[PDB]
């Protein structure tokens, strides 16, 4: 019954025996591949990756943060890892929304894509709908209706909450296993606050990279043997989204490999 | 160098073995699994099922179509297989734009995601947003900022045009192998006018599905054993997008096997 985190580390081997070397925004060399696709079980299991250790902590206060849809990167950096631009989580819950500071109420503003999701889920399951997206920063000024950066369909069947996530880009060593274990989170939650069960995150990648300077650190983490991934326990029943605090999560099961610093 | 019809088939296979009953939109039944993916040469051949015999006719008049931007059923009916509400064509072309009827000047109108994605190509081909996305017109009434059906992103690297195209839903036994032909020629179209060798191309479902009345066709079609892909030819030099016309493409290398009906 093989391990999922061989699947991201298969990626990684490709990327750099298959990889193509490409340019990045700022000029900064990668290795490239077009186009991949990972399938990572949530049934018993949770994809936090063994072969090295994974921030946790501020996988889950950077979730909840995008969840309180908020744009005050003060409101994080205290919890974990002054105005921030509208960056997911204000798009998340707010997009469509006229955008003023980080501290008036928007309350009752813009599309609610993340309520939307969830409510789509308990009033019409079979839907092919059930989609978030996420722009970057970057973006939003540069031009006129400016393309995602991410998407999640998610998707139900047999009592069982699925999520695919799609980015245009895939920062492999620092950013994928990160995505990883918050898609992950975010579907376990909202699996949760729907009386589901978790299924399956899939993700699909655009642009599939490796930055140069993670090359060695990357190819001594594939020597590496993947532990068998941990357990996510939620512990009070929680009825609203807004309402999960980093209380309500125990990893369980978790002996990583020592961290690996990727700069 | 095995095929890549062998991939289609292979999907097949695995919605029928492990697939589940799941029902559509209209309470139809269907075979369904979550998040697929298959990439397909466009080096040297085309990805023209064999399996089966596809309408290449449609498919091109179809896609020249899209890209002539228009709202008019009757300028396709005649030209192969009044008003038509704003299907993809109008949205690769104005999306953003007040929609009248299929007759009036939208000259100069929205956002041309379509020119966008080709001039994107030539001013910055290492950009990682290189993308159109393309709605259900049953969804645009339907409630504020529906979420595309699809989207492509394209990609570029030594020379070499790929697109990725990703469904919300797949109709595998009749939608699916019409796309896979139709982004395949658009890439061409693109690669060509942008003095670029197609690539890969990426095929990114959501739910992939197939309709129960095509099981059987299907099971049968399994059976067959594919010949090799064609090849695509442009036999004009052509600079814009909407010069291109029927005339221009020569598909060569076509024995598919018999048609097969699906209802």
């Amino acid at each position: 019954p093989p391990h999922g985190e061989l699947q991201y580390l298969g990626q990684i081997q490709h990327i750099l025996r298959c990889g193509v070397r490409k340019d990045d925004r700022t000029g900064t060399g990668t290795l490239s591949v077009f186009g991949m696709q990972a399938r990572y079980s949530l049934r018993d299991e949770f994809p936090l990756l063994t072969t090295k250790r994974v921030f946790w902590k501020g996988v889950l206060e950077e979730l909840l943060w995008f969840i309180k849809g908020s744009t005050n990167a003060k409101e994080l950096s205290s919890k974990g890892v002054g105005d921030l631009g509208p960056v997911y989580g204000f798009q998340w819950r707010h997009f469509g929304a006229e955008y003023r500071d980080m501290e008036s109420d928007y309350s009752g503003q813009g599309v609610d894509q993340l309520q939307r999701v969830i409510d789509t889920i308990k009033t019409n399951p079979d839907d092919r709908r059930i989609i978030m997206c996420a722009w970057n920063p970057r973006d939003l000024p540069l031009m006129a209706l400016p393309p995602c950066h991410a998407l999640c369909q998610f998707y139900v069947v047999n009592s069982e909450l699925s999520c695919q996530l799609y980015q245009r880009s895939g920062d492999m060593g620092l950013g994928v296993p990160f995505n990883i274990a918050s898609y992950a989170l975010l579907t376990y939650m909202i699996a949760h606050i729907t009386g589901l069960k978790p299924g399956d995150f899939i993700h699909t990648l655009g642009d599939a990279h490796i930055y140069l300077n993670h090359i060695e650190p990357l190819k001594i983490q594939l020597q590496r043997e993947p532990r068998p991934f941990p357990k996510l326990r939620i512990l009070r029943k929680v009825e609203k989204i807004d309402d999960f605090k980093a209380e309500d999560f125990q990893i369980e099961g978790y002996n990583p490999h020592p961290t690996i610093k990727m700069e």
